[PDB]
């Protein structure tokens, strides 16, 4: 075999991730990611999202983890190995957190791959900082997408189930953004109904024309009345980084900032 596995890195929906040993590439650390496929007879759906994994690997973007190599047998993907994720990083930065200037490098870079995706109309759908690797010189670069629980960083029109489309992922950058400078997640609900109820208290209710139509929960179902200055859960936050903080953490996903749009945010000048 081209691959020798030597310890396991996680296992959940996505399927079975290994730290694997390059063995024809001078041992150099590898991820293993290894999930089993119904052939009848491979489905058309998996085989067309390889493709655009591969397509999307031609591009080479640096803020996206390296697709080196595909087998078959079900399907393993062989992916860089990075030595952390977010969660790791933020666990172990000193007091009294991160830096300034690091926080608004890394989320340049979160966004910086996250725009590469949207432009190719790929939809992360489970950002998260469990997902979110951290180079060992400092670069981000974004893992399990492209291959079809915490409900921290789902969007309020995932929680509603009405739309699901790339201003999905903006929104948990703004979770993301905001857990920079917490070093704890911002909305940290227990059920769907439960994290939509922690958000419009800090958000605030919106109008009657955002609430989507046909959706289970209507507007009245919560009483969550005003919102909230920001600043009270996220301190140290600037004027530019508040800004940029709301317009991800917009209601209506229509009026809600782009991956595009937030790249040429002044916050990053
Ligand atoms: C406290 C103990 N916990 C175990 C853990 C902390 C070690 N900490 C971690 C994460 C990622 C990697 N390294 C890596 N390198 C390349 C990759 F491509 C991937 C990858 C690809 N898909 N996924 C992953 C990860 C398992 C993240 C979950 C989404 C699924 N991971 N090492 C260590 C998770």
């Amino acid at each position: 075999q081209q691959y020798e596995c030597v310890a396991e890195i996680g296992e959940g929906a996505y399927g079975k991730v290994f730290k694997a040993r390059d063995l024809k590439n001078g041992g150099r650390f590898v991820a293993l990611k290894r999930v089993r496929v119904q052939t009848g007879g491979m489905p058309l759906s998996t085989i067309r999202e390889v493709a655009v994994l591969r397509h999307l690997e031609t591009f080479e973007h640096p803020n996206v983890v390296r697709l080196f190599d595909v087998c078959t047998v079900k399907l393993t993907l062989v992916f860089e190995h990075v030595d952390q994720d977010l969660t790791t990083y933020l666990d172990k930065v000193p007091e009294p957190g991160v830096p300034t200037e690091t926080i608004k490098d890394m989320m340049f870079q979160l966004l910086r791959g996250l725009d590469f995706l949207h432009s190719h109309r790929v939809v992360h759908r489970d950002l998260k900082p469990q997902n979110i690797l951290v180079t060992s010189s400092g670069q981000i670069k974004l893992a399990d997408f492209g291959l079809a629980v915490t409900l921290w960083y789902r969007a309020p029109e995932v929680l509603l189930q009405s739309s699901y489309a790339t201003p999905v992922d903006l929104w948990s950058v703004g979770c993301i953004f905001a857990e920079m400078f917490r070093r704890k997640p911002l909305f940290r609900g227990s059920s769907d109904v439960d994290q939509l109820g922690k958000i419009l208290d800090v958000i605030g209710l919106p109008g009657e024309e955002d609430w989507p139509r046909d959706v289970a929960l209507p507007r009245q179902a919560f009483h969550s009345k005003s919102a909230q200055p920001i600043e009270k859960f996220v301190t140290d936050i600037d004027e530019l980084g508040k800004d940029l903080l709301l317009k991800c953490l917009t209601f209506n996903p229509a009026k809600r900032i782009s991956a595009y749009s937030a790249l040429s945010h002044p916050y990053f000048q």
